[PDB]
């Protein structure tokens, strides 16, 4: 009865896939590219999705890391999840189930700490989160900031003096 | 160039993934219905391939157990290797590879030991791999032999005196 | 030569594993009980210690999570690291390694997130991180927070208008 | 009541961790050293022993593989598993159990299949467990016979014709 995310038919909204009736993908106006949306309110601690994807030896710019040597390609739902210095969600990559770190409102963008699941990114970028605690560039957990990384964050560390 | 059992792009047999090349879905003659060839020889000790599919939270004919919650969807590939008592090749269910336990001749079936990654099966099944040891019925290794089982063994033991 | 926090000897500094040269554990005096502290600097996305303890089935006060059903008690190290809102630092479970998420100066309280690694802790608590962003009250990422817990978040609900 | 083979206390005989009245470590008298001998019977598809041991990042001689960098150092009870080619348990390095492949009876030596949990050895060895399928020389799955082992396999072969 419920339209999936997954094209998969094997994937049922009724075994805690994702559907279109409660995520949407929307193309942010701040610089973060496209990523997903709630559309309902989740009370923190509770199961938003199952997640799926397809197995392969390459980390990419929409895969996560599934442990040292693979990754999980998944471009229809949490490979578009945003990052943020201050999560709202985690993505727990053994049971592969999103959950609420908090109260989330209908509407809010859905982000995750991409260095919680990640040894190294596919690309670091500077973080438009918004957070007071903003690490400003943005790598995996066992990644150091590039040069251009290390440059701006020397121009933003002149600038707190 | 080659050509890959895989239908997804992204899986390139460059990259390890099987080629039609190399591997052959056949059906068998013994009463195993239909499993995995290898066409060329492997010594053992070696990769002969990379593995992928569908991550799903739901045992299946067709899925091989990724952890306690999780397991694999690939009626391509992995889920169509036979059982044997006495297995030739190891599936490596953390780094999603199958490698040769031993020296395997060209045209000879792929066999792993399903209790080896398996928990529980989807169905348990009298064994026909035709081992020395044959455990005669097949079950997950923490899978006690249901009562069809219990009964054909108990015929076996009998026939030992 | 390095002197380790780990008591067994087969955990030696020169490959990582912590030394009391550079972590110490010491009493908070916020009401957050003892913690770990570094004691050099640590600039962000470096390995500061290999992790270790004893296998255990358990959820304990002093234990971390490593897959579904499967812990790790490690009462003189990382169980002994303090929850923090904002983490400085990540406990990667399944390499056994703690990494700085960002620059921490010499003399810092490391902080994990809980939630990152634990699906449910062994008791909940009021946080005192002191994040402009605390969830207030702390529980595994899988975990409602109970009756305490969502009586108080009231009272501070209530408190926001 | 029961004593443990595991000497901390944490680990208790009433919570499926192993009892010296259930197995014993014996020095085996056809070149295996030393190994684990069961003591009561054992219907196949069913937990025989929790398991533990330390956390390390190095493969030793008395570990067992956690996943691709991390390893069990268990010098008490799992490290002292015997090989077999034709296995009667598998240690589950997930769940952390020990399990039986088939019905064991008082007084057998238990014995894993290395390669099932093991990319590479410590050491590799001729095996000596009689099974009609032996692959005469053990390594890890992911591990191919050294120069010795290639030498011993190949005077193996030619006798073979
Ligand atoms: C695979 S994507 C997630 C989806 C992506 N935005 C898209 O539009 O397809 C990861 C990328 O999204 C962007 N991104 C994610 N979170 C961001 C953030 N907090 N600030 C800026 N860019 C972000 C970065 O360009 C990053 O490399
Ligand atoms: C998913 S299948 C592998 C592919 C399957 N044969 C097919 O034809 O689609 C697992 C099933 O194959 C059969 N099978 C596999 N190994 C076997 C064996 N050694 N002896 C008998 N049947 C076997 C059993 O029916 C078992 O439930
Ligand atoms: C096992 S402990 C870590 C070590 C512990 N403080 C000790 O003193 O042994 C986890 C406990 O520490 C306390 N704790 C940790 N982080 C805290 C925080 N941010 N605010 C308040 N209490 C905290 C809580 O009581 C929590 O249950
Ligand atoms: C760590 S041990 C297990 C305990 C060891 N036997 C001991 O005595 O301490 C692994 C070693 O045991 C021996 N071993 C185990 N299984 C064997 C087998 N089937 N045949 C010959 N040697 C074996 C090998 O020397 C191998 O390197
Ligand atoms: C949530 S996915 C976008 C994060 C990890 C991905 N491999 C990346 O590079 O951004
Ligand atoms: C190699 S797959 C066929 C084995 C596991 C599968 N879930 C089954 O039930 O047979
Ligand atoms: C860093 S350990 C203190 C966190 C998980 C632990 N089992 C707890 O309950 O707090
Ligand atoms: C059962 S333990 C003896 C096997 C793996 C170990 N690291 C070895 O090298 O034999």
């Amino acid at each position: 009865q419920r339209t999936g995310i997954y094209p998969s038919s094997d994937l049922k909204v009724e075994d805690g896939y994702p559907s279109s009736d409660t995520f949407q993908i929307i193309q942010t106006q701040d610089g973060r590219g496209a990523g997903v949306r709630v559309l309902k309110t989740f009370a923190r601690g509770r199961r938003m999705a199952r997640v799926s994807g397809q197995i392969t030896a390459f980390c990419r710019l929409h895969t996560l890391q599934i442990n040292a040597h693979t990754h999980l390609y998944d471009p229809h739902f949490s490979g578009l999840l945003l990052h943020s210095c201050v999560p709202n969600v985690r993505l727990d990559m053994a049971g592969f189930e999103l959950w609420s770190l908090r109260d989330i409102a209908a509407g809010e963008m859905l982000t995750m700490d991409y260095a919680s699941t990640e040894d190294v990114l596919m690309r670091q970028f500077e973080c438009h989160c918004g957070a007071p605690n903003c690490r400003r560039w943005i790598t995996g957990a066992k990644e150091l900031p590039n040069d251009i990384g290390q440059a701006l964050l020397a121009g933003l560390r002149a600038a707190a003096l």
